[PDB]
């Protein structure tokens, strides 16, 4: 059969914490898993695609704000 | 002790699922709390101030790549 790809997995690593964002499909469409991992500790949620780019717009206004 | 004001709470909204953006301070400094929550169901990534940017951007890029 044909085959579906998604884009690679990114991490962002910070002093003993990990962060990995990983792309995956259900009946409901797109989402991205943002997991963090520490030592004893994996932690998600789940966030569907068309709200990506508002995540986006989220983290970078809630940065500017306390810049510094 | 010595307090400061963080910025107000915001959420993003889809069918049967909120997100809840949470500004804290810890040992460790500012941090974002990232909560999803369903009618029943609530969990949460904390994310710290100097990754927001970047985590920022990965949204952004990986919104645009899926075309
Ligand atoms: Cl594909
Ligand atoms: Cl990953
Ligand atoms: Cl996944
Ligand atoms: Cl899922
Ligand atoms: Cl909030
Ligand atoms: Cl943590």
């Amino acid at each position: 059969g044909p085959m579906a790809e998604l884009p690679e997995g990114t991490s962002l690593t910070v002093d003993n914490k990990r962060f990995f964002f990983d792309v995956g499909s259900n009946k409901y469409g797109v989402f991205m898993r943002v997991s963090e991992v520490k030592p004893t500790y994996r932690n998600s949620i789940t966030v569907p695609y068309k709200v990506w780019a508002k995540f986006g717009h989220t983290f970078c206004k809630y940065s500017e704000e306390m810049k510094k």
